[PDB]
């Protein structure tokens, strides 16, 4: 029925408490989304790109917090569109338990402009739209609170950015955003 991943940002910047609350946010996003036609996957991403759990190992093991819990930050820059290539490539084929003919859903989680990555978003949001991946993004703190960088946020998200696009302030402030994303994903 529904395949949603994540892909969260595990640069450097983020200081390791703030990396605890998005795996916090995380794993009570996927709780309360969690339903018997509705896998999880999820992958980071820093200049490397770790798969956490596919939707397969998702499946024989339907409990975020244990998934989630172990996960431990890359460091490093923020390779994004790389990022999302790996997922629509990686996290959505059928060989890691996508289901063919689910609806695709991504949500991405950044606290940074993208940077150092040899792809661009030209080279990747094409071929996501082409897969179907819907795309929901988080821009978290400083990085996002202008009007240049948040037009990064609308290129990685799905159309309209309205309804697609969530800036919060800080890590902390994930929270203020879980009911709106659930309600959004499950519309
Ligand atoms: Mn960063």
């Amino acid at each position: 029925d529904s395949d949603i991943a994540f892909l969260i940002d595990g640069s450097g910047s983020i200081i390791p408490h703030d990396f605890r609350r998005m795996k916090e946010f995380v794993s009570t996003v996927m709780e309360q989304l969690k339903k018997s036609k509705t896998l999880f996957s999820l992958m980071q991403y820093s200049e490397e790109f770790r798969i956490h759990f596919t939707f397969k190992e998702f499946q024989n093991n339907p409990n975020p917090r244990s998934l989630v819990k172990p996960i431990t930050q890359l460091l490093g820059r923020t390779h994004t569109a790389t990022g999302i290539r790996k997922v629509v490539r990686e996290l959505f084929n059928i060989t890691n338990g996508a289901r063919k003919n689910a609806f695709k859903i991504l949500v991405v989680i950044t606290d940074g402009e993208k940077f150092g990555d040899p792809l661009g978003y030209e080279d990747v949001i094409p071929e996501a739209d082409r897969e179907g991946v819907i795309r929901y993004v988080i821009g978290v703190g400083d990085a996002f609170r202008s009007e240049k960088s948040r037009q990064e946020l609308n290129t990685i998200a799905s159309k309209p950015p309205r309804d697609h696009v969530f800036q919060v302030n800080n890590f902390e402030a994930l929270k203020t955003i879980q009911n709106q994303l659930r309600e959004k994903i499950f519309a």
